[PDB]
């Protein structure tokens, strides 16, 4: 209210009685702000339930001209118990993004540009006050995250990777974050674009103006070119340049960096560009000392009063740092500007303005595991690439599904052009997960591993000494469907078990050569047709056996030649035959027809005539008969299978 | 000894003589304290060979009242050849924790708790004198590392974690380090309890007290969640939570981290608990002045001077900052004391005392290798979840055993659900072993490596173009037991290669197709037993051949179809009979019979009659005789096996 | 020129009208100087174009003596607008190593010394006007890594790794940095070599000397011992130690480090050397102040005014600070040295120096990817223990080969002691590569990647439910040349394919136990040989049967039993022979022969006679004719191939 008059302070509670003796405000344009003032007062006891985490509004004052009217928050605060004759105070002021500091995530963001990716962490816990004065278009970020650090660490880093910077539109209502970069976006008052300088002769003047100049320069890197992988891509042209130069001795010695994280050539070419266009900053800086109250980080002016036709330009002032001094009454009725100062360090436009890198790229120094992830029902999401989707053990955010991260590479025991090993995590399954150079917006699958809900296939903590390979069938996990190789090495009880879980199928292009030391037992269920095209061999060195069930049948376009070296019988019932290799034909039967078209000789160098003879029966000796061979064929498996009760 | 009067300090060896001017002693719980002693003195040349290395004795006094009688180490010294007119030294000390400082390990701690770890690298190399004033539980760690660092960074790092800190307790005897937390733990004097307080109004009083006070303020982040993973419980309530609000504007924005380096739930509460803790002792601290000689870090007090009801409670000096100066004589018999300083920082006991933590986390930066380990006669060691134990190569504890590490797990090719690839590590094999996050508390094992002891398994540096696997026979590393499966590529020469050590048991759920291109070799040892359900057909595009060594054998329930294109003998020695395609029966023996039961039929469509006619021998071609047919199933494997000399 | 006479500077441009008043130069030995220089002159404007990149010639003079005229690079100059009446300037000298600061690389090494690896990143872009005064030979570098950072960083910490330092030989003609370790490797002036002290009793004296001694002492580790691991000699003795005991308290407190980055021992006993001598230094350590214009950073002398026998012995100056200070005229004809200062830090000679390591360890905080590479006709390119060659994907150094790195071993699924798992990278395949504990110079192949070029042998982004291995024959990548196991785990349409490229070689040491559950189709295409030593056993539940497309043969030793339960017919054309269990056989021919040696009997139960009975024809029922066996052999595989177009 208050107008006696002399000190005016509100917005949340401000007395005007009140009073304030120094301040020194540094700051720097992409940097937080502190205004150091210490105060003096009345009051003994003011709460603390917001004032030390809410506003103060200062009035600084260039009265017929461009005031300067303050609004921000307290971050740190201090009495002092020296005078209990009045009050002493201390009273340090930060912006709002202070208050994004001593917070703290682990969060991803995806498909999102990283002007409007800062938008959010504002907006979901905070304003829109903020501005956008930016002109270009940058980078949309595939995947993007802000790892284990503070939210007000992440949005500067990034806006340093891009280009983009701030400064504080100061305005009579609600304040403002100006994101910003060139030109074309600062901006500054009228007839004030030209400010005052002059070396006051009588030590001091009754006006504002300027009273120091410096000009510092280093010498600076010349070319910073950029180089990263591309395996979309692994034939491109990877590499990208910066460069400017202006003309002196030592100065377009190069840099050189390895991942600058980009995917698209031009937007390397941008960071590059950036980057370089920062240490140029330091390549020319400008230091100066007025007594005027107009000016602050991130205005624009031109000088006149030191002058050189163009020496003396567009002036962007990166970082005021500022004073106020004064123990003023309402004696000498009057009493004026009770002095001021300020510093300043400025550049130019054609000469633009980007900002020094500086904070730790959060440090994630080795690989974590993860869950490689879809909810129920599924089993395998791969792409074209064999590339898995996963969840860290770290998220807030989903039942993680198809959009917990991007796309991630999996690390094969053996990869090549259209050939070599494959195994695809499925869901569910946890792996393990590096970063390339550490990088957390940049993970790769390198491994997998067991847990108690994934257990190991075998028979643990136990056959140890047994390896291999099980799959499992997909769409239907029935802990026995399943395709396995599986060699076990122990001593005496060795063996190499392959199981096919349903249809086999090998092809051998040129010779195969199996070799049994002991016994093969082949036992095929239903079919057997083995072909051959030339010529097929069995030679067995004992007792060859076979057993028919049914009807045989064996046909032979040429000649069946059989040989034997003792005796052949065929016994078919009661008609058996027999013949010997001392020469005794043998034959027994019930009846026996002979017949020939033509003629028929039976002759001997004996005698022969007819009857008497031939044996009254050379006997079956017990086989001949069908019931016998049944169960010669039959002893066979008509297993049991009794049942479960 | 020497009362003549004045100063007296000794222990390790202190004149009486030489005097002290200034002083200048800072620290903080939980730091190092420095005293920036100026020394002057009669000597000039004293030795080095211990006074450097070992104690000194300061005596600060209140008289009637705490003495504070020191004794501590000297680490750094100096002379100062300004004055040959009287020496001039300085002499800064600080505790023996620093004498743990300039020192260096790489360590391993198992199934101990983060206070009596401690305990060790102080007893091994130093004493027992060290004092316990802690109250609560903490974590009894599984395994605990050391990594490369200082013994002296390494407590202080694991302190920070768990909340203790320490002051010194100040002994008339014996030098003490307070290992300690909480209320409970700290003490003070008596009637000492509460220290005056007097804006010295003439300047100076002669009385100790306190002329000073500051109530500094920030805002405190407003509670630090925690987070981590738990693979014996994949599926757990992993998050934590901490929280100490006090009432204000822009408070309780929250932080999250993930590691938090906890297993068990409750003990994460702890951690969150413990480092919340410390940032809220930012939140209010107090800064204060006074001429009192008996507080100090560590010591509790109340004020009563500057008061409030409950605004000045109780106090933990944390930082104590003081002074000493003089420059004094015997003269003006009397002389009292001669100027003193102090400064402090205070906080309460309801709103409790934690330790900032501020050093780098032993910065394991990448892999190692390990040797997985246990001494001779062992091959084996894992457990339920396919883990095994290491050595790495920095071990001066034990010829590496199954006390080398805790259990790690291995990366696997593949791994699901009690489905997937398994190869355990065997002892003596080198690995690759990665850090989850890069925390040398967390081994990972990832990967297998050869070396010189364990050599490539084929023909190396020459047949690169082979690859598969071979495992071994276990206990019994004979150069040749064991199971492999190894394809190889060079091409005309290719190949695929099993071999079962013992016994191979293939497994088809449904169908084989067998198809081989040229020819297939099969040599079985002993026996072969093949059946099939069904049908077996068997069809051979040209000559079917059959050499039986033995008895051959060949059964038929129904019907044996024989059927011939061209012909059909059988031979038996001096028995052929001959049944051909035009229909000419040829049969010649050296006897024959025909036995019919019922009746004999012989019929012709020419002449028959009996003699003459059928050929004086259709003779059996050669081939007849057994021991023909013996070299032509013989001529076989009968082979030499001569002998080396 | 211009001798009017007083100040004269110049090499590049200096006037010798522009006066000097102030300097200030630190340096310590192993570091730049920075001489601050604050000037005033006459001229307005001088260009930019050289001064500020290029050199400026300074004059220290102790006349009759040591002249210091020095030559030195301008690397941040500035001017001030404070004086019209004048102007005013600020000008720091750096020395020429400053210009590789501002530059950086990522560049590899191989088979150098780290002398002269150091020599090229000078001699390629500058000069060779450095010296060696080195005496001790050091490692030859296998591979050395310049990993991202500038070359002044990269340099600087291998001399510190090495013990080598450095200084600048002050030379009238042309500037020089000392390559520099050791006694005799520093030099000093003559009669110079013992310089003065004094204090100058009335205030100061028309003399230059000392004025001022302190000896500041540290306590330091007693020893840093090291430890490696060597997989070349994985049984060998990896420790080294180090030790430099002085006799004092509380002195020999151990340090241990693990990768001190040696292979062969002596060197790392080297290592442990030079680090264990620079934290010596701190040890003891001198300081002083005199007026004397000699001596600077690297100068050796010896004093002779504070004594003591050998207290005061050789000193090797460290680090000179000193001062020049003047507002001189031509006026009081005369003037003499307006004043001056200097300040010292020295050591000795048995007690000898080395640098404190200070900058981060190239920061390789993760994985990369890298092509292991050889260029076009070659695909395989490994050593004896599994290793190959990579380039990284920043290389501007070849079209990479054979020379883009050293033997990287690779990371496998199993190994062991001359058995397990072995697929070695093929070239220009793309791996992950790994770095021992994040070393840059220590790369390990940790696992595989597709990509583009390299794509996923398989239907991908389809059957994903597919995995297994597939080979390529090697020199000769024809899209199917290859070995391959494929289990298919789809439902319903699961399969275990193997595919031999070639030849295939089964070899099972006992049993071996075939179950197909439903059909087993073989077909071999040229031969098959099958052979059993004792028994094989053939059953077969219902109907056996075989085709023959030639002649057919079968040889018995013994006997060969023919059993039927129901019939037997062989059918030969028109002469078929049927036996029946009812006992009647029949038989059928065009004519028949039947001979006897001996005897022949035929005879009955029932009558016989001859003639009339058997049938007129009992047919051969279709079947019998060669034409009809064809077809059921022939319907086989004449198949059609019709052709493209
Ligand atoms: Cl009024
Ligand atoms: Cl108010
Ligand atoms: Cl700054
Ligand atoms: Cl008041
Ligand atoms: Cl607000
Ligand atoms: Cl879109
Ligand atoms: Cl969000
Ligand atoms: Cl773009
Ligand atoms: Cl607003
Ligand atoms: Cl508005
Ligand atoms: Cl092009
Ligand atoms: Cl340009
Ligand atoms: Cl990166
Ligand atoms: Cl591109
Ligand atoms: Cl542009
Ligand atoms: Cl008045
Ligand atoms: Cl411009
Ligand atoms: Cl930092
Ligand atoms: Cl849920
Ligand atoms: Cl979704
Ligand atoms: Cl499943
Ligand atoms: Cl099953
Ligand atoms: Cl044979
Ligand atoms: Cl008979
Ligand atoms: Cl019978
Ligand atoms: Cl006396
Ligand atoms: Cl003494
Ligand atoms: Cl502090
Ligand atoms: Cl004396
Ligand atoms: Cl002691
Ligand atoms: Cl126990
Ligand atoms: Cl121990
Ligand atoms: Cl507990
Ligand atoms: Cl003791
Ligand atoms: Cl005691
Ligand atoms: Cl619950
Ligand atoms: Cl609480
Ligand atoms: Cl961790
Ligand atoms: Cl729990
Ligand atoms: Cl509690
Ligand atoms: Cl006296
Ligand atoms: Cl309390
Ligand atoms: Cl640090
Ligand atoms: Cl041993
Ligand atoms: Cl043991
Ligand atoms: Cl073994
Ligand atoms: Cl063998
Ligand atoms: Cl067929
Ligand atoms: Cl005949
Ligand atoms: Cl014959
Ligand atoms: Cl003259
Ligand atoms: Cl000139
Ligand atoms: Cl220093
Ligand atoms: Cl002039
Ligand atoms: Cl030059
Ligand atoms: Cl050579
Ligand atoms: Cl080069
Ligand atoms: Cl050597
Ligand atoms: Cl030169
Ligand atoms: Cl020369
Ligand atoms: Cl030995
Ligand atoms: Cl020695
Ligand atoms: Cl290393
Ligand atoms: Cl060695
Ligand atoms: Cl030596
Ligand atoms: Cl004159
Ligand atoms: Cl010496
Ligand atoms: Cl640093
Ligand atoms: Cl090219
Ligand atoms: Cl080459
Ligand atoms: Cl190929
Ligand atoms: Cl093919
Ligand atoms: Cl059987
Ligand atoms: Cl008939
Ligand atoms: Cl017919
Ligand atoms: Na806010
Ligand atoms: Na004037
Ligand atoms: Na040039
Ligand atoms: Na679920
Ligand atoms: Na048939
Ligand atoms: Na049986
Ligand atoms: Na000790
Ligand atoms: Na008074
Ligand atoms: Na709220
Ligand atoms: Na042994
Ligand atoms: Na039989
Ligand atoms: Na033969
Ligand atoms: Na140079
Ligand atoms: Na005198
Ligand atoms: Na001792
Ligand atoms: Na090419
Ligand atoms: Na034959
Ligand atoms: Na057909």
């Amino acid at each position: 209210m208050q107008l006696t008059r002399l000190v005016q302070v509100d917005c949340p509670l401000g007395p005007d009685v009140l009073l304030l003796q120094r301040m020194e405000g540094r700051e720097e344009l992409g940097r937080l702000f502190a205004y150091e003032l210490h105060l003096v007062s009345e009051n003994p006891n003011l709460p603390l339930e917001q004032l030390l985490g809410k506003p103060m509004s200062l009035s600084l004052e260039l009265p017929g001209g461009s005031r300067r009217f303050f609004h921000g928050i307290v971050a740190r605060c201090s009495q002092v118990a020296g005078h209990g004759q009045f009050a002493g105070y201390q009273a340090t002021l930060r912006p709002w993004p202070w208050l994004l500091t001593r917070t703290s995530d682990c969060r991803i963001f995806q498909n999102q540009s990283v002007p409007e990716i800062i938008k959010q962490v504002f907006r979901n816990l905070g304003f829109s006050d903020f501005e956008d004065a930016l002109t270009r278009p940058y980078r949309e970020w595939e995947y993007c995250v802000q790892y284990r650090e503070t939210s007000f660490d992440f949005i500067s880093r990034l806006m340093e990777q891009e280009g983009i910077y701030y400064w504080f539109r100061h305005e009579q209502k609600r304040h403002i974050l100006v994101l910003s970069d060139a030109y074309g976006a600062h901006r500054s008052p009228g007839g004030y674009a030209s400010v005052p300088y002059y070396p006051p002769t009588l030590g001091h003047r009754e006006r504002d103006h300027f009273f120091d100049w410096q000009m510092a320069r280093e010498v600076q890197p010349g070319s910073l070119t950029l180089n990263d992988y591309d395996f979309q891509r692994p034939g491109a042209r990877l590499e990208v340049r910066s460069n400017i130069a202006r003309p002196h001795a030592a100065a377009d010695y190069p840099l050189y960096d390895y991942p600058g994280e980009y995917v698209q050539s031009q937007d390397g070419e941008q960071y590059a560009r950036n980057r370089i266009e920062a240490i140029q900053a330091q390549h020319e800086r400008v230091r100066l000392r007025g007594v005027v109250r107009g000016i602050g980080a991130g205005h624009l002016f031109r000088l006149s009063g030191y002058p050189r036709d163009d020496q003396n330009r567009e002036y962007l002032v990166v970082g005021a740092e500022y004073r106020v001094v004064q123990e003023l009454y309402e004696t000498g009725s009057g009493g004026a500007g009770s002095q001021f100062e300020s510093e300043l360090d400025c550049i130019d436009a054609s000469q633009s303005f980007r900002l020094l890198p500086q904070t730790p790229v959060p440090v994630v120094r080795g690989p974590q595991t993860a869950v490689v992830v879809g909810p129920k029902g599924e089993e395998i999401w791969t792409d074209q690439y064999g590339r898995v989707k996963v969840h860290f053990h770290w998220d807030r955010h989903d039942q993680s599904n198809e959009n917990s991260s991007c796309w991630i590479r999996v690390s094969q025991a053996w990869a090549g052009k259209n050939w070599g090993s494959m195994q695809i995590p499925r869901i569910g399954q946890e792996v393990i997960v590096s970063f390339l150079e550490g990088d957390p917006d940049r993970p790769i699958i390198t491994g997998r591993v067991y847990n108690a809900e994934q257990t190991v296939p075998y028979e643990l903590p136990a056959n140890a000494t047994q390896s291999g390979m099980k799959s499992r069938s997909s769409k239907g996990g029935t802990p026995a469907n399943f395709n396995e190789i599986r060699m076990e090495d122990k001593k005496g009880a060795e063996q190499l078990y392959i199981h096919a879980e349903r249809n086999q199928d090998n092809l051998v292009e040129n010779d195969a050569s199996l070799s049994v030391g002991h016994d093969r037992n082949k036992s095929i269920g239903h079919d057997e047709l083995a072909r051959i095209g030339n010529n097929r061999t069995r030679a067995v060195k004992l007792n060859d056996t076979l057993l028919v069930g049914g009807a045989k049948s064996d046909s032979v376009t040429g000649t069946y030649l059989i040989e034997a070296g003792a005796q052949i019988r065929l016994v078919c019932g009661k008609s058996v035959v027999e013949f010997n290799a001392d020469g005794t034909i043998n034959i027994s039967g019930s009846a026996f027809n002979l017949y020939a078209s033509g003629n028929g000789n039976i002759d001997t160098g004996g005698r022969l005539d007819l009857n008497s003879g031939g044996a009254s029966e050379v006997d079956a000796k017990g086989k001949g008969v069908q019931g016998t061979i049944d169960g010669q064929v039959q002893a066979m498996f008509p297993p049991p299978a009794k049942g479960l009760e």
